[PDB]
């Protein structure tokens, strides 16, 4: 039981924030920020000085078919069916908020035959046909290794394909649902490079789940062997008392250390920090390292 000082946040202020909160409920859309109970809700939904207010619309309802021990998203054996109007409503809300870069994610839908690859592809297609110059990033589930489902999402005009390994291979069984493993997540990023050679790969790992420095170095080196372009490192924070406890709060100095090691291995940009999540300032990192 430890409580750190550098992981403290603020109660969400509602200057430019209720516009996003009321838009998500007008279209009956969900977001991973509210379900996962992220502390960076105020920073991402409301730019302090000059930060475009962005969000992470979570598709296919607020209930996941999997039960990951680090995630607080609701889990049910059979979630409600797909909403056909979700891909169309998402494209309207994103263009309404004036975003030049958007990130989209969804819960795992193991009950769907394609796992929702067609539903995600229609959300990106409706969003790119409406605004061709907008940048889209998809935080895609593993689809249980369905190479056809991964191909359908990667060929939807996607700019950055994102799928997280979450933690080191030695902690896949304790942290993630058994339907997801380390080698499976790498085959999601590898196949996205084969089907779409000009795509940008991106993944996110979490620290504080019992991993050591030796295990983290081998994971990043294996990701570079998978030709993964981008990497994200962040401190795992306990969502609820029912979930996993934090094992070790990584110091901000060591968080900066892995940023240099990522630059050594050749990662196009390594975003590391205690509060750094997968989509945390993802558009700001795109403008600083992925142009030229
Ligand atoms: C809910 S997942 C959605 C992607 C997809 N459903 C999957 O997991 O394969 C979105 C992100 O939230 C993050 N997340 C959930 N709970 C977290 C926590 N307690 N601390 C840090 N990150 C968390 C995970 O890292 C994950 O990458
Ligand atoms: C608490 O740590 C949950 C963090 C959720 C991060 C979402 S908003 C983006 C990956
Ligand atoms: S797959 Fe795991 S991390 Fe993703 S929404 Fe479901 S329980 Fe949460
Ligand atoms: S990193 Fe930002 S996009 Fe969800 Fe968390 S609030």
């Amino acid at each position: 039981l430890r409580l750190p000082p550098w992981l403290k946040t603020e109660i969400p202020m509602g200057k430019n924030y209720n516009k996003l909160k009321n838009t998500l409920r007008n279209l009956n859309l969900h977001t991973v920020c509210e379900e996962a109970r992220c502390p960076n809700i105020g920073e991402c939904w409301g730019g302090g000085e000059y930060a475009t207010a962005t969000a992470t619309i979570m598709l296919m309802g607020d209930t996941c078919t999997r039960g990951c021990r680090f995630c607080s998203v609701k889990t049910a054996r059979n979630p409600p069916p797909l909403d056909a109007s979700e891909p169309y409503n998402t494209a309207k809300a994103i263009a309404e908020w004036g975003l030049d870069y958007v990130v989209l994610t969804s819960v795992d839908r193991d009950d769907m035959p394609d796992g929702g690859a067609e539903h995600i592809a229609k959300t990106v297609s409706y969003l790119k046909e409406r605004n061709p110059k907008i940048l889209v990033e998809c935080l895609t589930p593993d689809f249980r290794g369905d190479l056809k489902a991964i191909e359908k999402v990667a060929l939807s005009g996607l700019d950055v394909y994102a799928h997280n390994v979450e933690t080191v291979p030695e902690l896949q069984s304790k942290v993630r649902d058994p339907r997801a493993n380390f080698d499976q997540s790498l085959r999601v990023l590898k196949h996205a490079k084969k089907v779409q050679p000009d795509v940008i790969s991106k993944t996110s790992i979490m620290l504080g789940l019992g991993e050591n420095d030796e295990q983290v170095y081998a994971t990043m080196k294996a990701l570079r062997e998978a030709d993964v372009d981008c990497l994200t490192l962040g401190q795992y924070m306990q969502p609820t008392r029912r979930h996993l406890k934090v094992e070790e709060y990584i110091t901000p100095e060591k968080f900066k250390y892995w940023e240099k090691v990522g630059n050594e291995l050749g990662f196009h940009y390594t975003a590391s920090g205690p509060l750094v999540r997968s989509s945390y300032k993802a558009g700001e990192f795109f403008l600083k390292n992925l142009v030229a």
